């Protein structure tokens, strides 16, 4: 019985949701993709030597123009809650994220990790790896920071993870 993993992509916009979803599912970094643009991907694919379908939904948009949505966030198996480092907003929204998920599925905990984007930028980096760890840390879920330009930094690790999060709680 080969299972699916429902797995999707939340954060402010601009943030990297769809580049890093792109890079994961066609190893290429693609820059400014259509801001509003909501895409779902669907793929077989090994992970710790188990296979499972991997249903993933790239958020964009406003929820109320989207076809799409409701189903994922309702039954959806795990989630990645990305901002950007270079954007301080993006990074207290992650507590509007979290505190979404956790009423949709109505749950005190819910498989998620904190994804910090685009630490490929140091000068314009806001937002600490000590604050998003502390982050993390204060929601008991695991930390990863991202690049999803070239070359690519943890992209196939953070989906991974997710999978793992389902697998082990
Ligand atoms: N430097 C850098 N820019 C990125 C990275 N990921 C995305 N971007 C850029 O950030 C902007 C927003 O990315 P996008 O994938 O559209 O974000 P989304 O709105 O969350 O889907 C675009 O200009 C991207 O080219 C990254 O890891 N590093
Ligand atoms: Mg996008």
């Amino acid at each position: 019985n080969l299972p699916t993993y429902k797995l999707v992509v939340v954060g402010d916009g601009g943030v990297g949701k769809s580049a890093l979803t792109i890079q994961f599912f066609q190893k290429i970094f693609v820059p400014d993709y259509d801001p509003t643009i909501e895409d779902s991907y669907l793929k077989h694919t090994e992970i710790d030597n188990q296979w499972a379908i991997l249903d993933v939904l790239d958020t964009a948009g406003q929820e109320e123009f989207s076809a799409m949505r409701e189903q994922y966030m309702r039954t959806g198996d795990g989630f990645l809650i990305v901002y950007s480092v270079t954007d301080k907003a993006s990074f207290e929204h992650v507590d509007r994220f979290h505190q979404l998920i956790l009423r949709v599925k109505d749950r005190e905990s819910f498989p998620m990790i904190l994804v910090a984007n685009k630490v490929d930028l140091m000068h314009l980096r806001k937002v600490t790896r000590d604050q998003g760890k502390e982050m993390a840390t204060k929601y008991n879920i695991p930390y990863i920071e991202t690049s999803a330009k070239d070359p690519p930094l943890n992209v196939d690790k953070t989906f991974h993870d997710l999978v793992r999060v389902i697998r082990q709680q």
